[PDB]
RNA sequence: GACGCAUAAAGAUGAGACGCGUUUUAGAGCUAGAAAUAGCAAGUUAAAAUAAGGCUAGUCCGUUAUCAACUUGAAAAAGUGGCACCGAGUCGGUGCUU
DNA sequence: CGTTTGTACTCCAGCG
DNA sequence: TCTCATCTTTATGCCAGAGC
DNA sequence: GCTCTGGCATACGCTGGAGTACAAACG
């Protein structure tokens, strides 16, 4: 009557099993409902629920943000049109109407078919005058003639619609820049300020640096060569301050007006200018030379007087494209006339015709045309431009993403300045148009909702509609920025109504320090035993060396404190290894700013400091920080406040202020922090304080603490794990309902946790700074010398990848820029679209235009061959792992293939861990509910949490081998073995319940301490060995390294009680028998499909009924549209259809797929929807919703799952005998058995003896296929391939036979191969047969069934 | 030693932006041609849409999570299916029992 | 003799 | 692809009396 | 004034839609 439940939870499965006290799996006769004649089923209480993994909300988020961007871009254009509308009605009242309907075909257009001018001659003239929009933009920027209002609008709308990025702050003005020759003005101003005969007659200016790769190196070299200045500052020192960042932390080179340091023109650079403004403008030349150099870096146009450098560069692209195209056409005609049509007319090839009119990108076009160019004559210039990626370029390409918005804003401002003379309305609202271009909702404001958004947090000062021009006066930006962070930070778990403290708050730092400090012990020569630090000693230590050293080493503690004050000549410290992990970093940072130490040490102003740190953590906008800190301006100097607003903290703690310093124990009146600072002689740390029954902290925490669906929905984190959590809780609930509504004795959950040796865990958690040091020193570069870095700074992804690559690009042999890292981007070696892998082995820092031409593919063979030596250098120095090197060189081993797809992603382990950890506490809360006064909670049900290592060792030791490829039974079997091993362990060692049973621990149970011996190897190694040896009571012979063996008893008893725990004779037979049960309740969860309506690709117009209109009024036969709609669910319709040459009502039964788009339309009124679909006399009461994976049973027990309205998945399981599974496991893995050499030899001999099982397994597969798969051609191919390779080695034959189970695997048909022969999918693309099958409705465990015989519907 | 701290791996959630891509239309094709076609010219750009759409009409929302069947119900939610034994090719049989 | 469903094979899927 | 912010799981290191 | 958890010894899963060609197969 007592029973246990095992669980094997995964991302797409939850295996479950019910066991009794004798480890047997029971079986019950279950009632089956429905109209069939079958009334009872015998079923074993073991099975697995399979489901589609919950998707992360990332793709939905990306779609939502893209939708918002499109909405706001349309709104920008609407604002511009509203500005232009009144004065456009003068010149062309239908202009904006023609712009709106430009998409429509001519018979749909209500106006003239030429959008801009509305007549053929003017339109042709315009396009001859301005072949590209950039011609018009440059003409409007440069010319003084009154232009047409329509042309002005077109240029401004092009700038506003495609307005460039906002990755650069400040005003990158073009008017006071773009001429690098103003360096002469820089040396002129230097000559004015520097009177000791400075250098003025220099050589060539920085144009040489620009013509080379831009860095500190070429700048220094060219300035040394051309500018032999009288001092370092003039020749090199000041120029970089106008063009580059400075690495050293020391003050700048020899002073010119003041001695302080120098930095590039950043956000804080203006305030840093006190070294000259308070001493004198030489530094004003930064705002000119810096912008000139930067825009010369962005754009390859500096030789022209134009005020539109971007439009000029695009016109140069156009001109070079034209010239190169003419030359290429001439060369092709005079050398390769037969190839002319292919290159220039056939747009299915990747020639120029496919480059312009086809789908060929310029990488495809270049790889097509490079062989052509190489074999002709006179193509040297074209080839050079090709290798430089500037051959026949388009004006709108992937690499335009580096254009800042300031360039477009400059062109727009120039146009408005030019044309405001003639159009007064342009002068009145020049700033409105500029604001339309430049306005951008702050990231901390979010969507500008008015109540009906679940993603919005913005608060508004007034009810006015928000525009770009009243955004400041309508949106409360301070409160919005506060709620931006406040809605994302955690609440204190102990006090769930109190927000956690900032990670860098002073109370949090003190709490951490004293929590670590309260447990360190010292022993002297004369002291009997190690003693705690007293409250006075902890006070003294903190004041002496925690408030004077940022990092406190044990050496400092035993030399600065103990030796010097309260003298001990030699002391031993326990409770810290080499350095206190705790620190007071915020104290030192605020001591640097506020030189007053007494202010920080004072206790009255603790609230002020907490508020200051909270402000510095919530906001990064210097204006908001200044406004918030302004209330304290009477406590600090103006300079001190200027320094505070620079200080920026991020990160939040785990505990609230009310917890660590707010609540008081009613007896002693002490807070938790007061106890940490002085707790008599007990010196309780944080976890002891909140768990003592003698103190009221535990009571206050406990008293400060619906439905299952609501509870799972309200869980924080990814919604991906909610699916697994809810499904396993529902499985447990159904299993409890089956077993007479009696709660299980135990629930055993397989956890993905692991015990590691201390060496492995210390090597896998080593600091990344250490990794960079050890790698750089190996290859000998001075990258750390040039750019010193700390481990904390390496949390930045791009900064970390910079040093991992030795400061070099991994795709082009070029050096990266540290200060300009935002203009590089992180590239996923194996593309995101293929496989989800965000690991460091997959990430590479490369240049933006290198990434964006390298689209959704591994690096090309050209890149691999160029870079294989540098990658080899990095691999030998261990900055990239072997897996990273394999990812980079993927093109050398055949590129992307389904083999790469066949491997668990790393997110799956994290998802499994999260699901299992959540469900452990969910089940512990739902099962154990009866509270008791003597002991708080009554543990009716023990939720055992087994590590996966135990069951895997059980399988491998006792030959219960697992092969995931044969069938889905391994989930249920893993659950069964989990139940067996967990219950056996709890019975044999009832004193391990504190660590295996969820929540049954007492804090710091010293009873389970490890002696000093066996700790010299490491505390985690001792636990690793303990857990390894804790499972030896299952085995009989325990073999030693020297050959001695202990024979364990055949019956294992509890030891103290004497209850039988494991009869090694009969219980192993019980386990073996259960793993050979052919009936296992494998159920695939039926799921109504949700997601995208169809495939996202817009297809060209086609006379087909599969196309879907992409707007309501756009006929897809004229405009194109989407196809491949996703079927939400199918419906079984029984009705009459008018068909035949003479249409007549023939009664029909069939499945109609209700796609996601039309799901709501169908659910509003099914009869109207079906009649409009063409069904007459629909029987409303016979409509059956059939979601995906609906199960039908046919003759000979053949089962099919509904993939869609016109496809079926195979729905049977191959219960292969356990002997064949073991033989497949042993024959494969032939030399990687990992056992003793004698055992490996014995297993190899067994495999060799039983080589006849290959024929037996093939017979199993063939009969199973002939019965349920019915893929006769594929089966014949499989049999022929097996007969061909029957003389291959047993290992290879067994390895390839495991692929054959892809033929029989439940689910969608998949392709597989047998040593070379690829067997492709036999898809069941007809759902006519299931219309007379038996529709199976299965409960969550599949034990409860309803069988509907569809042959009786008609 | 399930809290906390330090380190690290692997992931997650939300907001703000960029650049492409696709689709239809505009960018007068010319000559020889009954013409089917052939020769030549040309190409780089733009508008609009970018889940159909929705109503609470916001510069908002629309692809995550929730879903066996049946009976109750405005819905959350509740309720529905006997046991033991011998066996095992996807569960069968036997015997008690309602 | 003309449609009309089964097989069978190929291709494709927005992205950086 | 970029910027900003927050959060989770797991591993290792430090943290362990006490009644008989 | 001490052994205790134990025995005494260690290195997580994966395809449906659409088109085209061709052959039975019904009307
Ligand atoms: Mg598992
Ligand atoms: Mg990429
Ligand atoms: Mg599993
Ligand atoms: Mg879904
Ligand atoms: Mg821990």
């Amino acid at each position: 009557k007592k029973y246990s439940i095992g669980l094997d939870i995964g991302t797409n499965s939850v295996g479950w099993a019910v066991i009794t006290d004798e480890y047997k799996v029971p079986s019950k006769k279950f009632k089956v409902l429905g109209n069939t004649d079958r009334h009872s089923i015998k079923k074993n209480l073991i099975g697995a629920l399979l489901f589609d993994s919950g998707e992360t909300a990332e793709a939905t988020r990306l779609k939502r943000t893209a939708r918002r961007r499109y909405t706001r871009r349309k709104n920008r254009i609407c604002y511009l049109q509203e500005i232009f509308s009144n004065e456009m009605a003068k010149v062309d009242d239908s202009f904006f109407h023609r712009l709106e309907e430009s998409f429509l075909v001519e018979e749909d257009k209500k106006h003239e078919r030429h959008p801009i001018f509305g007549n053929i001659v003017d339109e042709v003239a315009y396009h001859e005058k301005y072949p590209t929009i950039y011609h018009l933009r440059k003409k409007l920027v440069d010319s003084t003639d009154k232009a047409d209002l329509r042309l002005i609008y077109l240029a401004l709308a092009h700038m506003i619609k495609f307005r460039g990025h906002f990755l650069i702050e400040g005003d990158l003005n073009p008017d006071n820049s773009d001429v690098d020759k103003l360096f002469i003005q820089l040396v002129q101003t230097y000559n004015q300020l520097f009177e000791e005969n400075p250098i003025n007659a220099s050589g060539v200016d920085a144009k040489a640096i620009l013509s080379a790769r831009l860095s500190k190196s070429r700048r220094l070299e060219n300035l040394i060569a051309q500018l032999p200045g009288e001092k370092k500052n003039g020749l090199f020192g000041n120029l970089i301050a106008l063009s580059l960042g400075l690495t050293p932390n020391f003050k700048s080179n020899f002073d010119l007006a003041e001695d302080a340091k120098l930095q590039l023109s950043k956000d804080t650079y203006d305030d840093d200018l006190d070294n000259l403004l308070a001493q004198i403008d030489l530094f004003l030349a930064a705002k000119n030379l810096s912008d000139a150099i930067l825009l010369s870096d962005i754009l390859r146009v500096n030789t022209e007087i134009t005020k539109a450098p971007l439009s000029a560069s695009m016109i140069k692209r156009y001109d070079e494209h034209h010239q190169d195209l003419t030359l290429l056409k001439a060369l092709v005609r005079q050398q390769l006339p037969e190839k002319y049509k292919e290159i220039f007319f056939d747009q299915s090839k990747n020639g120029y015709a496919g480059y312009i009119d086809g789908g060929a990108s310029q990488e495809e076009f270049y790889k097509f045309i490079k062989p052509i160019l190489e074999k002709m004559d006179g193509t040297e210039e074209l080839l050079v431009k090709l290798n430089r990626e500037d051959l026949l370029r388009k004006q709108r390409t992937f690499d335009n993403g580096s254009i800042p918005h300031q360039i477009h804003l400059g062109e727009l401002h120039a146009i408005l300045r030019r044309q405001e003379d003639f159009y007064p309305f342009l002068k009145d609202n020049r700033e409105k148009i500029e604001k339309i271009l430049t306005f951008r909702i702050p990231y901390y404001v979010g969507p500008l909702a008015r109540g009906n958004s679940r993603f919005a947090w913005m608060t508004r000062k007034s009810e006015e509609t928000i525009t770009p021009w009243n955004f400041e006066e309508v949106v409360d930006k301070g409160a919005s920025a506060q709620s931006f962070i406040e809605r994302m930070t955690n609440f204190d778990k102990n006090l769930p109504n109190e927000k956690v403290l900032p990670k860098h708050s002073l109370l949090y730092e003190y709490f951490t320090v004293y929590n670590e400090l309260t447990k360190v012990k010292y022993v002297t020569e004369g002291m009997r035993k190690p003693a705690f630090l007293s409250g006075e000693q902890k006070k003294a230590i903190v004041d002496l060396l925690f408030k004077t050293n940022r990092k406190v080493t044990v050496k400092q503690l035993k030399e600065d404190y103990f030796k010097k004050i309260e003298c001990f000549d030699s002391v031993e410290i326990s409770g810290v290894e080499d350095r206190f992990n705790a620190s007071l970093g915020t104290y030192h940072d605020l001591l640097k700013i506020i030189k007053d130490k007494d202010f920080l040490d004072n206790e009255e102003n603790e609230d002020i400091l907490e508020d200051i740190v909270l402000t510095l953590t919530l906001f990064e906008d210097r204006e908001m920080i200044e406004e918030r800190l302004k209330t304290y301006a009477h406590l600090f100097d103006d300079k001190v406040m200027k320094q505070l607003k620079r200080r920026r903290y991020t990160g939040w703690g785990r505990l609230s202020r009310k917890l660590i310093n707010g609540i008081r124990d009613k007896q002693s009146g002490k807070t938790i922090l007061d106890f940490l600072k002085s707790d008599g002689f007990a010196n309780r740390n944080f976890m002891q304080l909140i768990h003592d029954d003698s103190l009221t902290f535990k009571e206050d925490i406990q008293k400060a603490q619906d439905s299952l669906h609501e509870h799972i929905a309200n869980l924080a984190g990814s919604p991906a794990i909610k699916k697994g959590i809810l499904q396993t809780v529902k499985v447990v609930d159904e299993l409890v309902k089956v077993m007479g509504r009696h709660k299980p004795e135990n629930i055993v959950i397989e956890m993905a946790r692991e015990n590691q040796t201390t060496q492995k865990g210390q090597k896998n958690s080593r600091e990344r700074m250490k990794r960079i040091e050890e790698g750089i020193k190996e290859l000998g570069s001075q990258i750390l010398k040039e750019h010193p870095v700390e481990n904390t700074q390496l949390q930045n992804e791009k900064l970390y990848l910079y040093y991992l690559q030795n400061g070099r690009d991994m795709y082009v042999d070029q050096e990266l820029d540290i200060n300009r890292l935002s203009d590089y981007d992180v590239d996923h070696i194996v593309p995101q679209s293929f496989l989800k892998d965000d690991s460091i082995d997959n990430k590479v820092l490369t240049r933006s235009d290198k990434n964006r031409g390298k689209s959704d593919n591994v690096p090309s063979e050209e890149v691999v061959k160029k870079m294989k030596n540098y990658w080899r250098q990095l691999l030998n120095a261990k900055l990239i792992t072997q897996r990273k090197f394999d990812n980079l060189t993927k093109a050398e081993r055949g590129g992307l293939s389904e083999l790469d797809k066949a491997g668990f992603i790393k997110r799956q382990l994290v998802e499994t861990r999260q699901i299992t950890k959540h469900v452990a506490q969910i089940l512990d809360s739902r099962m154990n509910t009866k509270y008791d006064e003597n002991d708080k909670l009554i543990r009716e049900v023990k939720v055992i949490t087994l590590k996966s290592k135990l069951v895997s060792d059980f399988r491998k030791d006792f030959q219960f081998y697992k092969v995931r490829e044969i069938n889905n039974y391994h989930h249920a079997h893993d659950a069964y073995l989990n139940a067996v091993v967990g219950t056996a362990l709890i019975k044999k060692y009832p004193k391990l319940e504190s660590e295996f049973v969820y929540g049954d621990y007492k804090v710091y149970d010293v009873r389970k301490m490890i002696a000093k011996s066996e700790q010299e190897i490491g505390k985690a190694t001792a636990k690793y060995f303990f857990y390894s040896n804790i499972m030896n009571f299952f085995k009989t012979e325990i073999t030693l390294a020297n050959g001695e063996i202990r024979k364990r008893p055949l019956i294992e008893t509890n030891g103290e009680t004497g209850e039988i725990v494991w009869d090694k004779g009969r219980d192993f037979a019980t386990v073996r028998k259960v793993l050979s049960m052919p009936q296992v309740n494998i159920v695939k969860k039926t799921e109504v499909q949700t997601g995208g309506f169809s495939k996202e690709s817009i297809l060209p117009k086609r006379n087909s009924d599969k196309l879907i209109a992409r707007k309501k009024d756009w006929d897809p036969k004229k405009y194109g549209g989407f196809d491949s709609p996703t079927v939400a669910y199918s419906v079984l319709v029984v009705a009459k259809v008018e068909k035949g040459k003479s249409k007549k009502l023939k009664s029909v039964k069939e499945l109609l797929g209700i796609t996601i788009m039309e799901r709501s339309s169908f659910e509003k009124n099914p009869i109207d929807f079906l009649e409009a679909k063409g069904y007459k006399e629909v029987k409303k009461d016979l409509i059956i919703k059939l979601p995906k994976y609906s199960l039908f049973e046919l003759e000979n027990g053949r089962k099919r799952m509904l993939a869609s309205a016109g496809e079926l998945q195979k729905g049977n399981e191959l219960a292969l005998p356990s002997k064949y599974v073991n033989f497949l496991y042993l024959a494969s893995h032939y030399e990687k058995l990992k056992g003793s050499p004698e055992d490996n030899e014995q297993k190899q001999l067994f495999v060799e003896q039983h080589k006849h099982y290959l024929d037996e397994i093939i017979e199993q597969i063939s009969e199973f296929s002939k019965r349920v798969i019915l893929a006769d051609a594929n089966l014949d191919k499989v049999l022929s391939a097996y007969n061909k390779h029957r003389d291959k080695p047993i290992r290879e034959q067994a390895e390839n036979i495991i692929h054959l189970f892809t033929l029989t695997n439940l689910g969608a048909p998949a392709a597989f191969k047998y040593f070379d022969t690829t067997i492709d999918r036999k898809r069941y693309t007809s759902t006519k047969e299931v219309l007379d099958a038996t529709l199976i409705h299965q409960s969550i465990t599949g034990l409860y069934e309803t069988r509907i015989d569809l042959s009786q519907l008609g």
